[PDB]
This record gives C-alpha cells, structure tokens and sequence, in this order.
C-alpha cells in the first residue's frame, strides 16, 4: 500500500518511522510538507536505521488544488494529516474530492460536517488518532465492550515527568502552554458541562512507574465525542500533572506580561511577547535527545457489570530516553504518532475502512477497537489493566 | 539669593527641583536642563500647582561639554547639581572645571569606583571649587551617618553595616522602580565587603541575614556591594569590617530567578523575526514605566547605618536610620520614597554650597565625599527637609 503523510515535525517523523518499521503494510511512504528540510532529516534518519526509503515533496497545506494533485500523483490508501490544526479542512476537503480516506492526530464541529459527504464518496475519515485524543479514546471503548455495561464516571490522567535538562523550556509552541494554564477548566458532570477558573480543581495521583504528582483539571478535545458516544456517563473530567516550578514559571512571566498575545510597539517595531518567548526558549526539537524519565497516560473508569460496582484504570507508560534511541523523538511525540500509524495500517488493510462498509467521519471510540487495542500493544504503546 | 542650574528631569531630578522650589529664602532662580523638555515641564507644572514657583527650562545635550559650558556661562550658577545618567558625570565634571562652578551628584547608581571622578581634585583644586560626590541616600545620608557618629557619638569606629529596606507596595504583580538593568546587577553581581583591612568577595545573594528593621519588622537581607564602602573604609580610621545589606522578598526573587530562566534578562541583542531585540531592554517595555508607579506605592523605607565601636572606653553600638512612607512623599512631591531619600539630600547639599557652609577658600577645594565635609549643619538640614533620622544607642 501507499500513504501519504502531510507534516514533518516531531509527531510526523514518529508516524513515518513507524510506517517504515511496518513494510509489509506501508510499501510506499510519500511525506509532504511546506519543509523540505525537516522531510529530509526524517528520510535521512528512516535509512540511517534500516527502514528503507520515503518519498519527499513539498506542498501547501493551504491550498487545496495542490493537494488534490499530489493524492492524484500518489494514488495513496489513505492520507495522514500531522499537518498544521488550521488545515485540518482544507485536508479534508481535498481527501474528500479525490474519495480518498483521512486520518488527523495531534469543538469537532466542522470535521464532524463532513460526515454526510464522505458516506456519499464511499471514504472514512477518522479523527484524533493520537494518545489523548486517540489511545484514550480507545481504552473507553474497550472498557465499554469488555469490562463495563455501564460507564458511570471517566477521569483520564496525563502526566509527563520528563527532564529535558533545561532550567525552562516547552515541548510544544508556547501559545499551547499559555492556553493550558490559562484557560478555563470545563469537565461533564449530570447532562451539564461545567467550568472552573483556571487550574481551580487539584488532586495528588499516584501515577504507576512515576508516583504522586500534582494533577490539575482542564478542558480536553475527546470530552466532547465521549459524552456524546458513551450512553450513560455521569461525570467525565481531564486532568494533567503541572509540577509547582513549571506553574511558577508561568505565574512569573503572566505577571510581567511574557504571555501576552497582543502586539506591542518596542523602539518603532511591533512585537508580540509570547511569539519573542518562542524565539527565547530553545526549539523543542532539540530537546528530544536530551530528555530523560516518563509519561503515564490513561483513562480511570467507574461503573457497573452484571449489576456490580466496578473500576478500571487503563493507562500506558512511555519512557522518553527509551522511545529517543527508537526513533529519535521523546515520549509526547511517540505516544501521539503510534496510534496514528496503528491508525493507518487498521485503513489499509481494510480492518476499518471495508471489512465493515464503514463510510463517513468517526471518532476512535465508534471504531472496532479490539485490533486497534492489539496494534498498540505490538506497535511499542502496551497498556496495562488494573481491575477492582 | 541664588542661581542653581540641575541637570536632570528623572524622579529624583523632581524631588530636587520641588525641595528647592520650597526653600525660596536660598534658591532664587531654579533652571532645570535636560535632553527630554516634556519631563522638564511636567515638573514645572507640578512645582507652580502646588505654589512652589516658576523653574527654568533648558533642553541640553549632557555628553556635550561645549553645550553645558555655554548654558553654565548663560545663567552663571553658583553650584550645578548633576542629576542625569551617570555615564554623563564626567562631562558635567568638565563643564563645572572649565567655568570654575561648583558640582555636585547624586543617584549615580544606574562595577562603581570613585577613581575617574576622584582624580579632578587637583584641577578643582587650582579652580577653587568643590566638587561633592554621592549626595544622595546611600550614597550621601549614610556617609554623614558614620560621619555624625564619628564626630558626636564614638572614639573609635570598629564595623559598619549599612542596612536598606524598601519594604512598598507598588500593586502590581511585578515591577521596577529602575531600568531593569538596574535589577539585573543587584541581583547577579558579586557581593564585596571589607573585613580587616581586605576587600572580600561573595556569590551573588551568598551572604544573607534576617534583621528587623523599626517601623517594617523583620526582613531579609542580603549582602552587596554598594559605592560609599569605598569613600567610607577610605575616610574612617579603624574600620575593622565595613558591609552593606539590602532587603529582598522571596517573590521578587522568584520572579528575578524565573526571568533570568528564559532568558529575559539577556544584556546581548538577539534576532527575533528579522529584528534585533535585547530582551531586558524589552522586559522595560512590558513592564510598568516607573514614575507611573508612584501615584500608588504604600508602605517605608528604612535605611541607616549600624555601628559598633568605642567611646571613652567603653563598648557601644549605634543605629542611626530613616524612615520614609512612599504614601507621605507622592502626596507632598508627587514621587515615592526612593526618588524622595535620594532627592532630598540633594538639595541639602546645594544648599550648604549656596549659603557658603560647604566652601572651597583656604585648602578646602577639590573633590570630596560627604563624610569629609562638615556634616552638623547638613544633618540640620535633613531634619527640616523631611529626611528626620533617629537614633538608637546601645
């Protein structure tokens, strides 16, 4: 089979690797982007470990007749978007004119829209194919078909532990860490969604492999489809572990307006601050190579079978110096490009796409997850199941 | 009945001006100069609003020492009080030698050595005029601190600790009454002390000890390095161990450790899309311009001097500290209490010289630190110019 990937950033090279690891899938890998440097250093480290060759072009995301010309040239099973979020659509529009099937991972209201006209061309599309969302998404439903009747309450845990040796620095742009602390906090409780001030809801969790870490509420993407999927759930809430110096950090520079998003005018040039923070701090890429410890990722359920009281905690531990000598990238990005790899090969050997007629955009609880479960498992994501 | 020309229109510079504008007995003809005539007339506003008088106003370039001769020459003032950016005082130095005025300093704390300043003695001595260095707080006030107890309260002094709350609250989550390079030094640079006849070093912040300060309570402070140990272990026969300390909260700490983190507090120009930018030079630009500050700063200042030493043989120690309630002075100057410790003593000072207490006649020229001159009436002065100290003997 042939993939096309769009994107070539941390959780791209994760994807590409995988795919390359997987040749009696993935025969011909295409990876597109506006960088041909970063496709290159992907390429250049695939044949560095054995992983044979890619194909490299350079396309504009933007630009949906680009897009339908390079589907068109390649032919691909199905089209990986690790692309920019704001091309999501534009991805989707030009899968959908060349009938071809779609995967996304790193409100769904717009994706969602495509429904109707993808089950009129006969294509999937299936959304947030990453670990939260995506693998979280995944270990709702297999709770739901094989552990519960009824899932009463759902609070999925993040916790990254890693060092990156820097006195402060952020895995992602800082525009994302600025929104995680500062945003209000929104979880589902009785029919309602309910908001909190920011940061407002602590718990102590003792995550295994890494133990107790100060965990906070926020708003998640995959609230949204798992209120809507799962029937009956009471109480569904997110949370991520913050250490005390990192939130003081962000406390710090709040205060003398480092986060700001706003241009301001310094000696006759504009200058938005957090954008000059970007520039400061290191380039998260570099960082992979240097980061040590783990992340503990997973969803803890209440509820009942066979009329009894039930829990389950799900969850997967990543180890960043580990998934570094694998592939070259630190844990966020792995557990974020393996599911979407296990994603891409569940399309192409149709155990998602045709085995079952399955037309139109999903997400990955609506899915048959029992051979999704199993790729994770071979794929370097084994999940562990505690019961009680 | 004088003529006093000021170079300088910052917040200290207002305080100055202000002070003398309420001692009409002494100073006459007020005439500030600076680069920015906006900050010069803001102060001119404020001094007639509050019945104060009229000033001058001259725009003056103060790297330029042709342009200070020639505004020197066009009022011919009996003394020029340098309040304008300290890399400027050697200009004004020059400009004061060359037209035989009288010169005076104060704030030139934006690796400080009196040496270049120290070495136009002996061209202000063949003038006939004086040069007085560090009239302010700490620099100035503290000099005539030691100086005073020298004269009225000790035989001999044995150690020093100059001690320097600012315990105000500006409202802010975090702001600077300075350029922040300002904060960068204090924070960063090597502590120095002089103990037994060595100067010695620390690690920035190493050296910390919790005092309690009347009127504030108990504060941390840490040593630091600070411009009159130099005149002070230079001028006070005997000094076994002479020290400065400064106060500090573990937020503004945090903040500072934070900043320093990311790189905010970077002096080396960096790209930023396309531009070069000196990231503390835009930490400035974030946050609060200072002056702004004073309209809603709470809280004291205390500073003073704390000595141990001995008197007709006999031990004893000495506090001799003043207190300032930042509330108090914006309502009386419109500044705060660091602008208002470092003003005030300014225009003390160019009073001794204008009424002839401080003079250069019969070997009395060159350049001096306060601690040299006679402190009686400039401690007289301080009283009756809002700056009361109090004592407290042991």
């Amino acid at each position: 089979h042939t993939v096309l990937q769009i994107g070539a950033g941390g959780v791209g090279s994760v994807v590409a690797h995988k795919m390359g690891m997987n040749r009696d899938v993935f025969k011909n890998i295409i990876l597109a982007s506006r960088s041909l440097d970063k496709c290159y250093a992907i390429k250049e480290s695939m044949l560095k470990k054995g992983l044979g060759e890619i194909g490299v072009e350079q396309v504009d995301a933007d630009d949906t007749q680009a897009l339908v010309a390079l589907i068109q040239k390649y032919k691909p099973k199905v089209v990986i978007n690790v692309a920019l979020p704001y091309q999501d659509l534009t991805i989707m529009q030009a899968c959908l004119e060349t009938k071809t099937h779609y995967i996304d991972t790193a409100e769904y209201k717009e994706q969602w829209a495509f429904d109707r006209a993808y089950k009129e061309a006969r294509i999937l599309g299936v959304l947030g194919a990453g670990f939260d969302p995506g693998v979280t998404n995944a270990y709702v439903a297999h709770a739901q078909r094989h552990h519960f009747d009824t899932i009463h309450t759902l609070d999925i845990l993040d916790c990254n532990a890693g060092d990156h040796k820097r006195p402060f620095a952020t895995n992602f742009n800082p525009e994302i860490n600025l929104r995680e602390v500062s945003s209000k906090g929104r979880y589902y409780e009785n029919g309602k969604w309910i908001e909190t001030k920011p940061l407002e809801i602590k718990q102590v969790w003792a995550y295994p492999q890494i133990g107790e870490m100060d965990s906070y509420l926020l708003y998640h993407e995959e609230l949204e489809s798992l209120v809507k999927n799962i029937k009956g759930l009471r109480r569904a809430r997110f949370f991520m572990t913050f250490s005390q110096n990192y939130l003081t950090h962000m406390k710090c520079l709040e205060n003398v307006g480092m986060l700001g998003i706003k241009e301001i005018e310094h000696q006759g040039v504009k200058i938005v601050p957090i954008q000059f923070l970007k520039t400061l701090l290191p380039d998260p890429a570099t960082l992979a190579k240097d980061t040590t410890g783990k992340t503990n990722i997973g969803c803890y359920m209440t509820g009942i079978k066979n009329n009894q009281d039930k829990t389950l905690y799900i969850y997967n531990v990543c180890d960043h110096k580990k998934c570094y000598e694998e592939v070259g990238s630190q844990a966020i990005s792995y557990t974020t490009g393996v599911p979407a790899m296990c994603a891409a090969k569940m399309i192409c050997n149709d155990t998602w796409s045709a085995d079952h007629f399955r037309a139109g955009v999903f997400n990955i609880e609506e899915l048959n997850t029992d051979p999704f479960m199993e790729e994770l498992i071979k794929q370097g994501l084994p999940y562990e199941v505690i019961e009680r």
